[PDB]
């Protein structure tokens, strides 16, 4: 058990193993920079905030730490270490998690058609492997992407620039069981903003939202219509004036053929019809990147734990139990 040592850095009290050092703040869970003299390398370093005030909280703190711990991939954040100033289950009320510190996020950053190839390739990459593991990100958007100097990518997720701008139209719905293709159009957003540095659907709302995103791709149609089991959202649109789907070539002029191309399979309101993480990956567009070889599928993930219902202290002591089972990386 590694000696701590305390600090206050902004309100928040910080107990971390000494090896970490000139811990400064970057974002508020809180989150620090430091120094790991174990490795040589800058870090960060998550102190997650009142991880067991309720059944809510600490299914949440179990959850991540149980889906950090799986994450072993390069475009996907990863831990390097997880602890607690606790000595025993009765003590435990804190968890801190480490990982690999990058530069900057998407969103701290137009870019040239070489930079957005490599940018997009590694975040279909990560979630190729994210989602052979049944895992769904939700909240992909240019703040949760770090990014390093060497355009180096890992996907993140802060959970803290509106979130429905990148959002899918269906999430916007309320739709039941969407799937991990809410990702893909996450994707083609994020792609054509750094094609054109402008926000693609910048709605002030959910309605909004929608109605800028029909505006590009048109209403939906009789196959798309089949689909749809909500009469009321079903009458509506078709209450709808209807829109053509837009010339996705004319929307992005100068842009190179195969990024306009790539775009139009992603950002397809069908949800079935829309490109997946790993046929992209092999899209034409990626030629200087892609190699079949070397994109990698994620060990089978569990979440059977989040139909269960248990306790708080029974979600505490499953963290614990993790946080004490942890193996670091080599
Ligand atoms: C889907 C994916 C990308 C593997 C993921 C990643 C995260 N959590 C994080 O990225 N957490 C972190 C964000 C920012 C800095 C961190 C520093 C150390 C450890 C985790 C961090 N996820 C997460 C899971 C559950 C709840 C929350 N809030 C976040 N989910
Ligand atoms: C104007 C609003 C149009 C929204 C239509 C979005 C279509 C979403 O696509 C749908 O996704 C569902 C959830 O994964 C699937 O069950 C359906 O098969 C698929 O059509």
């Amino acid at each position: 058990r590694p000696t701590f040592y305390r600090q206050e850095l902004n309100k928040t009290i910080w107990e971390v193993p000494e090896r970490y050092q000139n811990l400064s703040p970057v974002g508020s869970g809180s989150v620090c920079a430091a120094f790991d003299t174990k490795t040589g390398l800058r870090v960060a370093v998550k102190k997650l905030s009142r991880p067991f005030q309720s059944i809510i909280h600490a299914k949440r703190t179990y959850r991540e730490l149980r889906l950090l711990k799986h994450m072993k991939h390069e475009n996907v954040i990863g831990l390097l270490d997880v602890f607690t100033p606790a000595r025993s289950l009765e003590e435990f009320n804190d968890v801190y998690l480490v990982t690999h510190l990058m530069g900057a996020d998407l969103n701290n950053i137009k870019l040239t058609d070489d930079h957005v190839q490599f940018l997009i390739y590694q975040i279909l990459r990560g979630l190729k492997y994210i989602h052979s593991a049944d895992i769904i990100h939700r909240d992909l958007k240019p703040s949760n992407l770090a990014v390093n100097e060497d355009c180096e990518l890992k996907i993140l997720d802060f959970g803290l620039v509106a979130t429905r701008w990148y959002r899918a139209p269906e999430i916007m719905l309320n739709w039941m069981h969407y799937n991990q293709t809410v990702d893909i159009w996450s994707v083609g957003c994020i792609m054509a903003e750094l094609l054109t540095g402008r926000t693609l659907f910048p709605g002030t709302d959910h309605i909004d939202q929608l109605k800028l995103i029909l505006r590009l791709v048109g209403t939906p149609g009789a196959e798309l219509l089949k689909k749809i089991s909500s009469e009321s959202a079903r009458n509506y649109i078709q209450s709808l004036t209807q829109m053509p789907k837009m010339n996705f070539a004319n929307v992005f002029i100068g842009a190179n053929p195969l990024a306009v191309d790539l775009l139009e399979k992603m950002l397809v309101l069908d949800s079935d019809k829309r490109i997946t993480a790993a046929q992209a990956l092999a899209h034409a567009y990626f030629a200087q990147y892609h190699d079949p070889d070397d994109e990698p599928v994620a060990d089978p993930y569990d979440q059977s734990f989040e139909s269960r219902d248990l306790l708080i202290d029974e979600w505490k002591s499953l963290t614990y139990d993790e946080v004490i089972s942890f193996v670091p990386p080599p």
